[PDB]
């Protein structure tokens, strides 16, 4: 089933909650122990994590170092090691049971930093640094190489993608994107690095783009129905599900899943609540 992990609307959230796309319907799990916007959500070893963000609330909003490991037949939270910095619209990938935190802020600094998590160790380690200043990064990881994709250096939303080498620890700039887009909802789907919504700094998108390696192109699908930044985003059973967001006026509820074989988006279900800026991970 689909997770996400907190999220906002009016305050950062702790919700934990799954949807199943066969019944329709939602279940309702163990808050996280710190409310969280601006994570993201990943999977190792069957084990689901949540990965930096902030603690938006009406007392402080405090940036998140913190790693929290959650088990789906114990549904029991636990502390892992934290991150060198806190990293808010942080993004994540998983090479070879590994986690990579990338980019993200914290106050007014906008990071170009990495590190990467050993679940049998709970070590972070840092690694080489981005080309670029990266919050609101969508991240990906095809061919078991790790893409950093678009977000906001601090002063320009970005289109720009770049392309990390686990054994040569370096970042190399690829072709960018058609769009400019921060708060992407970035994932791989067939074999493209798929980026849905985001903000561009005038308005939020619904249209979708996906590259193809071999030829270094980027190339429109379908758009969704509603523009959507801040997106929680993951692949269940070959298709695409988006959800939340934040259109410019409201904190969505909506999810849409988008089929490749006709390029179609249909709305699937309604989140228990709109809210924006979840992690999400299936298991």
């Amino acid at each position: 089933l689909i997770y996400t992990a907190g999220g906002y609307f009016r305050q950062s959230l702790s919700y934990l909650e799954a949807y199943n796309p066969s019944d329709g319907t939602w279940l309702r799990l163990a808050d996280l122990q710190v409310p969280r916007s601006g994570l993201a959500g990943c999977v190792v070893g069957g084990l689901l994590y949540a990965v930096g963000g902030r603690n938006n609330s009406p007392d402080g909003n405090t940036d998140s170092s913190a790693l929290d490991c959650y088990n789906p037949m114990t549904n029991q939270w636990s502390p892992c090691a934290p991150m060198s910095v806190p990293r808010n619209r942080i993004g994540v990938g998983v090479i070879d049971g590994h986690i990579y935190a990338v980019g993200g802020s914290h106050g007014c600094i906008h990071h170009n930093s990495v590190e990467r998590y050993e679940p049998e160790r709970d070590e972070w380690h840092l690694v080489a640094p981005m080309l670029t200043r990266r919050i609101g990064v969508g991240v990906a990881v095809l061919n078991r190489l790790l893409y950093a994709v678009g977000g906001f250096d601090g002063t320009n939303r970005l289109n720009s993608a770049e392309c990390y080498y686990p054994e040569r620890n370096e970042w190399r700039m690829i072709t960018a994107m058609n769009t400019i887009r921060s708060g992407a909802g970035v994932c791989v789907l067939h074999n493209c690095i798929y980026a849905a919504g985001g903000y561009d700094g005038q308005d939020q998108l619904n249209s979708v783009e996906r590259y193809d390696v071999a030829t270094a192109t980027w190339t429109f699908v379908a758009p969704m129905k509603h523009r959507r930044s801040a997106l929680g985003i993951t692949v269940h059973q070959g298709r695409i599900y988006v959800l939340g967001g934040y259109d410019g006026h409201t904190f969505l509820d909506s999810v849409e899943c988008y089929d490749p074989d006709t390029d179609t988006w249909s709305e699937v279900t309604r989140m228990t609540s709109g809210r924006s800026g979840v992690g999400v991970a299936v298991t």
